[PDB]
DNA sequence: GTCTACGACCAATTGAGCGGCCTCGGCACCGGGATTCTCGATCGGAAGAGAGTGAGGACGAACGCGCCCCCACCCCCTTTTATAGCCCCCCTTC
């Protein structure tokens, strides 16, 4: 998934990044590591549409 | 309760794995040009406040008709008598 993750990003090297991306989009991995933080990872880019503006 | 399968413990072996060394290209940062996006500003697209039409409604109003209420009077009912023609119902003659 991390791979497939950098390939999405256009990168060759897996970095933190694409590892928090891969397990964060799993919804079984975000279970086995819900509890793990990962350095350097970042969050995943989601905003609550609510937010957003309305037309 | 029975047992023996296989794990701990040893010794000798060794090549898989780590520290050191090297490097070159993945990455990032830059810059320039192209594109997106954002939204204050013009007014298309559809709708309101405000006006006029067509339109009768309920009923306030206005007019003659009604009904009962009841003024009061008028009157008729009843009683007595004389007088007479006139009239109807009944009896009598035919």
């Amino acid at each position: 998934l991390a791979g497939n993750a950098a390939r999405d990003n256009k990168k060759t090297r897996i970095i933190p990044r694409h590892l928090q991306l891969a397990v964060r989009n799993d919804e079984e991995l975000n279970k086995l590591l819900g509890r793990v933080t990962i350095a350097q990872g970042g969050v995943l880019p989601n905003i609550q549409s609510v937010l957003l503006p309305k037309k």
